[PDB]
């Protein structure tokens, strides 16, 4: 006699934001009961990045471009920090009437920004059904896209962190070790423009071994 029951009203399609590489990252999945609130923290892609764009998306596809744009806003005033260090908390709050309120808050600066999403910005009933069918028909292509973007984003961050370490080492890194590292950086860069996630993983691995020489001067 202590059971918990689901409410009846749910979201018709997943809701989320665009993340690096043109991916839709879901915050509230399709079929979640309403009201619901979900927050998740994201970071920046460049050192000392001063603003982020929260681009609100509706749909089941993995490329951001294949989902419906519900709205967008910027949060600026992010204080200087290395890429990946700021903490930007994005909150999706859906009330019992099904209205989506999105806000973002920078945990260091305390700055916030928000938008109220219009029901009329969402997909109509025919478009909801088409979206579910198109996502199902394109499941594999969307999975390959997401996994390639994830691998490319990991490879691009490794290029960046390694380049910073070479600069920080400066004269302490011998010229021949610098050359070998720089050869592995270009190789990884070449892999990153292709569509073979496993090839990128290989070149990441080869950069990691030659970046021994940076470790060796720790």
């Amino acid at each position: 006699g202590r059971h918990m029951v689901l409410l009846l009203d749910v979201t018709p399609l997943s809701l989320g934001i665009e993340t690096m590489g043109g991916v839709m990252t879901t915050l509230i999945a399709k079929n979640t009961t309403i009201p619901t609130k979900h927050s998740q923290v994201f970071s920046t892609a460049e050192d000392n990045q001063s603003a982020v764009t929260i681009h609100v998306l509706q749909g089941e596809r993995k490329r951001a471009a294949d989902n419906k744009s519900l709205g967008q806003f910027n949060l600026d005033g992010i204080n200087p920090a290395p890429r990946g260090m700021p903490q930007i908390e994005v909150t999706f709050d859906i009330d019992a009437d099904g209205i989506l309120h999105v806000s973002a808050k920078d945990k260091n600066s305390g700055k916030e920004q928000k938008i109220t999403i219009k029901a009329s910005s969402g997909l109509n009933e025919d478009e909801i059904q088409k979206m579910v069918r198109d996502a199902e028909a394109n499941a594999e292509a969307d999975r390959k896209f997401e996994e390639l973007v994830q691998t490319r984003n990991q490879g691009d961050h490794l290029l960046h962190s390694t380049r910073k370490q070479v600069e920080e080492a400066g004269d302490k890194l011998p010229a021949d070790d610098k050359t070998a590292i720089e050869s592995a950086l270009t190789a990884l860069e070449t892999a990153l423009k292709g569509e073979d996630k496993a090839a990128i993983e290989a070149k990441m691995q080869e950069l990691a071994q030659v970046s021994q020489k940076l470790m060796e001067i720790a």
